[PDB]
């Protein structure tokens, strides 16, 4: 049975919580590879399944992202209630996030007519400063995540309690241990979709795409440009422009995430302050977000 090593400890199947599969119920759907259900242990959790039709590489990989996730402690990170692995179809048993992802949370409750003030500057602010926590957290414990982005982000509540945590591990998996077509390429930065190098300041990078996504509410990087479209932009010096009605200090921490070079990008004790000031900016929090029609 393969290990696992973060922040100094190595870990193994052993180490995961194993919970008897008869206090596990199963609730609802909640909508790729294997689905996802809430369900009840009352705690109340989300479940992620394995399909039993799946390869021997399938169990490693799924077997592999519960120890990765059950590693970590940290608010902004989505907590591993445990495993029922003994049983098949095998289960992750995840924190449950009723807010959904942060792609979906950010389209659906976009300003509306409807709802004028169903999002404001500052509840964009506390997502991306939560996210910019669980990313520092994962640089200062050597983690590189490859696939910052709001998809692999998930919501606490609708509501304006919510925290956004990171979720998705899948791509951090896949190179612990495939193809072009499935790199997130719009997320990365030149070393890392030119060279295969990656370090804490892919990361940044990537936070500086999720930053954009966030402020345009949600929208897909790079409109209108296809993956090898985005790459030779990026590689040339292109940059996105500044999503609708952002505000300046804003963008400015999206265009510093996306310095050519690595060493010219701020790590994410940076970044947090730079969120924190732009909190403070009365004339950052008091912009208005454009209502869709
Ligand atoms: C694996 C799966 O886990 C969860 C999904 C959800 C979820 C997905 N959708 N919804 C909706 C349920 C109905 N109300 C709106 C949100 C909740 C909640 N908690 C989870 N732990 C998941 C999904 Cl499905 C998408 C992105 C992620 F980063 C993750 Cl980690």
């Amino acid at each position: 049975n393969p290990n696992y090593c973060f922040a100094g400890k190595t870990s193994s199947i052993s180490d995961l919580k194993e919970v008897p599969r008869k206090n596990i119920t199963l609730i609802r759907g909640l909508g790729a590879f294997g689905e996802v259900y809430e369900g009840q242990v009352p705690l109340q959790v989300a479940v992620k399944t394995l399909p039993e039709v799946c390869s021997e590489q399938d169990e490693l990989d799924f077997l592999m992202e519960a120890l990765i996730i059950s590693k970590f402690n940290h608010q902004n990170i989505v907590r591993c209630i445990g495993v029922s692995l003994q049983s098949l179809p095998r289960f992750i048993l995840m924190e449950l996030m009723a807010g959904g992802d942060l792609k979906s949370f950010l389209r659906e409750t976009r300003p509306r007519p409807s709802q004028p003030s169903s999002l404001a500057m500052l509840d964009l602010l506390h997502v991306a400063r939560d996210i910019a926590c669980g990313c520092q957290y994962l640089e200062e414990n050597h983690f590189i995540h490859r696939d910052i982005a709001a998809r692999n982000c998930l919501l606490t509540c609708p509501g304006p309690g919510r925290v956004a945590k990171i979720a998705d591990f899948g791509m951090a998996r896949d190179i612990y241990r495939g193809g072009c077509a499935m790199l997130p390429v719009k997320w990365m930065p030149p070393e890392a979709f030119m060279e295969g190098i990656f370090t804490s300041k892919t990361d940044t990078w990537s936070f500086g795409v999720l930053l954009w996504e966030i402020f345009s509410l949600g929208y897909m990087p790079y409109p209108s440009k296809s993956n090898q479209e985005v790459l030779e932009f990026v590689t040339s010096g292109g940059r996105m422009d500044p999503p609708k009605n952002c505000p300046g200090p804003v963008y400015r921490i999206m265009t510093q995430c996306w310095q050519h070079q690595p060493e010219d990008r701020p790590n994410f004790a940076i970044i947090l302050e730079r969120i924190e000031y732009c909190t403070q900016d009365p004339d950052v929090i008091n912009t208005a977000l454009p209502i869709e029609y």
